[PDB]
DNA sequence: ATGTGACTTATAGTCCGTGTGATTATAGTCAACAT
DNA sequence: ATGTTGACTATAATCACACGGACTATAAGTCACAT
């Protein structure tokens, strides 16, 4: 697997939780598949930017906040 | 098309020129086709995080540094 | 345009495919531009004996056997 | 300089002589410059196929006969 | 609720080639004077 | 006759790039069945 990919996924999971969402609800909100999301969170998926963008919409988080977070997460 | 993509697209080119690289050099070190590097910069193609990671390694730049410039380009007017 | 040129350009391609090479290998091995190899085959282009020699070295072929295949191509109907 | 380019030039000179032609006449017959011809024969020019072709027409020699000769000259 | 697996279908990514403006090196062509 | 030296100017040859079609790998999106 990839280092970045795991932290993207970790971040996605982090934010979903800090907000109190279920996967079911992140899937609904972003108009994507729930198993799709589960896959990403166990990090069994290699998103495209577009997909990442949809997940950010679903999380209701701007690109900037996401990347600010991803950076922080990246530095152990 | 996509907001984030053209930003990612823009930043890949910006860095590449800042480092005096050519598409040929880049696609070189990213072990992607020079067609793909062109494709990305040209028509903001929808790359995968893994591919983006390869390009970062190609640009001889870190995850962090890239995303910090990404944030800057998004914030601009 | 020129009789001999399209014969030369035909034979460069023939050999290139016979040896299972691609254009951009040959462009490397011949120590000439990517687009020049294309341009020679694609249209014809008016190359120099020195450049022709480089290509022959690149096709991994001798002056002699090149010209022998050149003669054969000229002689065709 | 180049081996091939030398043998080419030598051949051009050879054929010119076996036909009893002067350079002046070889240049008239192919409409090129006499100093141009001179230059090739003293191996100071790297001609293009197009030019080579004009010289063959000026020598009144077919492409095939030229290369047949060029091959033989190439083999010592 | 979340996590599998496995199975299509869209598309990301590859591979080989075409065609092009802009710049640099050099062949094409023609002087003057040689011998 | 041929040789040589500068020249000017056409174009060979370079360099960075765009663009397309066809093919291969894989992400996108949806089932069934776990827990």
């Amino acid at each position: 697997e990839s280092f970045l990919l795991s932290k993207v996924s970790f971040v996605i999971k982090k934010i979903r939780l800090e907000k109190g969402m279920t996967q079911e609800d992140l899937a609904y909100k972003s108009n994507l598949d729930r198993t799709y999301i589960s896959g990403i969170e166990r990090n069994s998926r290699n998103l495209t930017i577009k997909s990442l963008e949809l997940i950010m919409k679903g999380l209701e988080v701007s690109d900037v906040v996401f990347f600010e977070m991803l950076i922080k997460e990246i530095l152990k």
